[PDB]
C-alpha cells in the first residue's frame, strides 16, 4: 500500500491553544489523518527519508555556521509509547546529529541545583536535533502529584520553564513539545500485556501499577502544565496515542513540519569544485 | 532472505597468513548472493540486531555483566559513518554508546593515549561503537613515524592489554577494518564533487590521505599482524560494495551476541498475582 499524507497538519489539530481541554481529547482518534494503520505504516517509511535527509541539512547548516537546531520534548504515562517514538526518532537521523537524553532521577548533585540546571546542560548545540525523553516538566508533574513543592514553587517553575524555553528560542531552537495520551484503561491493558508475554517481563514495573492510583492527579497536572505553559514560540502539542502507529507518524510530522519551516538547503562549497575536480582526477 | 554461506568470523578473519595485499574490496567472501539478496538479509538483520541487543539489556539489568564493543576503522570515503548510523538505527538508542573519536584535545594530549579511550567503553548490558578508535594511535598521523618505534612497540602492546582486561570484564569485542580500493576512493571523492548535495561533506584532507595511501595500508596490516589475538581478532570487510559491508557488519555483530547465549531474564516474583491485581486496578 502507498503513503497516504496528513490532510490536516499536526501543528494545527494537536496544538494547545486558548480553547483546550485534555477531556476533550480521544486518545483513539487519529487527528488530521484519514488513512489507516496500512497506510501509516506506510507514511512513516516514507517519513523517514524525509527526516534523515532534513536532519542532515541542520547538521551540514550548522558545520557551516547555520545557528538553528531542534529540541523534541517528550513527556507521556509509562506504557504510553515515549521509549519507541524516541527510538523510531533518532533511529531516522545520523546519530552524530542528534543528542538524545533520557533524564532519570536526579542525582544528589542534581538536586542541589535548580531544576533547570541539568536541563540547560543537555540542550542540543548548533545544527543538532536534541531529542529529550521526559524533560523539564518532570517537575511541576510528578512533584505536583506527590505534594513535593508548594503551589508558589510550581508557580515560580512554570515561570521558568517558559523564560528558559524562550531562551533557547531566542538562541535558535526550534522547540517541538510532544505529549503522548493514553486511556487509563490502555495503560491497563499495555501493563496487562508486558505480564502476558514472557519476553516482557524484565519491563515490567510494580511502580507503574502504584501510580494508576495517582492517574488523575497526573492528568490534572498536565493539564495545568498546559494552560501555564504551552505558548506561541513553544506549543505543546497532545498526540493521541492508543494507537502507536498513529503517534508515530503525529510525531514524525510534527518534527518534518517544524524543519520544513527552517529554510534549510545544503551549503555551498566554500572552496572551488570545478578547480578541485581536477585535483582529485590528478591525484 | 539469501543467508551466508559461510560465517565472516571465519572468511573475513585475519589470522596467520594474512596479508592486506590479498584482500579483494569487490569481493563478497563468504556470501553467494547479489545486491538485491543482500539488501534483503539486510532487513531481516536489523530485526535480529534489535532482539540480540534488547536482550542484552534486559540481562544487563539484572546484573548480568557482558557487554558489546563494536570497533570501526576505515580510511575516509569507504562508508564507515554510513554503517555505524545503519546498526545503531536497528537498535534501541538507549542501549547503545556510541562515540566518534575525534582528534585530541590538550587536556587529552596530557594523558596517555588510552585515558580517553577507557572513558567510553560499554557498561554492562550496553552495546558500545567506536567509530574510529585507540587505533588511529597506531596510524600516520599521530605518530613521529618509527623515529621512536619503542613508543609505538609500547602501543600495539597497551591496545592488547585493554582489550585482554575489557574482555576479562565482559566484553566482546568485535573488530572491524572496511577496506576500499584506492580507485573506488576516487570514485566516491569525485561523486561528492559531482553532488552538490555533499559539497559540504568533501575535505581536502582525504586527499593528502591520497598521497599516503600505501602508507596507510601498510600501518594497518602491522596494526593487524600485531593486534588480532584469539579474543580480538580483526575483520577486514571488503567495502567497495556498500551494500556487502553492511551485511557482513551487521553478521559479525550477530554471530559475536549469539555466542553470548542470552535470553529473555526471568520474572523473580508471581506474575499471576501481580497480573490479578492489575486486573483490579
Amino acid at each position: 500500500v502507498a503513503a497516504v499524507e496528513f490532510a490536516k497538519s499536526p501543528a494545527e489539530v494537536l496544538r494547545v491553544g486558548s480553547g483546550f481541554s485534555l477531556a476533550g481529547v480521544d486518545p483513539e482518534s487519529t487527528p488530521g489523518y484519514t488513512g489507516v494503520k496500512a497506510d501509516g505504516k506506510a507514511l512513516l517509511a516514507a517519513q523517514d527519508a524525509r527526516l534523515a535527509e532534513l536532519q542532515e541539512k541542520l547538521f551540514a547548516e550548522g558545520k557551516f555556521g547555520n545557528p538553528k537546531r531542534l529540541l523534541l520534548i517528550l513527556q507521556a504515562m509509562d506504557t504510553a509509547g515515549k521509549g519507541g517514538i524516541v527510538s523510531h526518532v533518532v533511529g531516522a537521523m545520523d546519530p552524530q546529529g542528534v543528542q538524545l537524553t533520557a533524564f532519570k532521577a536526579p542525582t544528589d548533585e542534581e538536586k542541589s541545583h535548580d531544576f533547570l540546571w541539568r536541563i540547560e546542560k543537555q540542550v542540543p548545540a548548533a545544527g543538532m536535533v536534541g531529542v529529550f525523553d521526559r524533560s523539564q516538566y518532570e517537575d511541576v508533574l510528578i512533584h505536583r502529584v506527590h505534594g513535593w513543592a508548594d503551589a508558589a514553587e510550581l508557580e515560580r517553575r512554570y515561570a521558568a520553564i517558559n523564560d528558559f524555553e524562550s531562551r533557547l528560542t531566542e538562541q535558535g531552537t526550534t522547540i517541538v513539545k510532544v505529549m503522548l495520551n493514553i486511556s487509563k484503561d490502555e495503560q491497563k491493558k499495555r501493563l496487562i500485556a508486558r505480564l502476558d508475554d514472557p519476553s516482557k517481563h524484565w519491563k515490567y514495573s510494580r511502580g507503574d501499577l502504584a501510580e494508576r492510583a495517582y492517574w488523575d492527579d497526573y492528568m490534572d497536572a498536565y493539564s495545568v502544565a498546559f494552560e501555564k505553559t504551552s505558548t506561541e514560540i513553544a506549543p505543546w502539542h497532545v498526540v493521541p496515542a492508543n494507537k502507536k502507529w498513529y503517534a508515530r507518524i503525529a510525531v514524525q510530522q510534527l518534527l518534518l513540519d517544524a524543519l520544513g519551516g527552517l529554510q534549510l538547503d545544503w551549503p555551498k562549497a566554500d572552496f572551488d569544485v570545478a578547480a578541485e575536480r581536477a585535483l582529485v582526477v590528478e591525484s
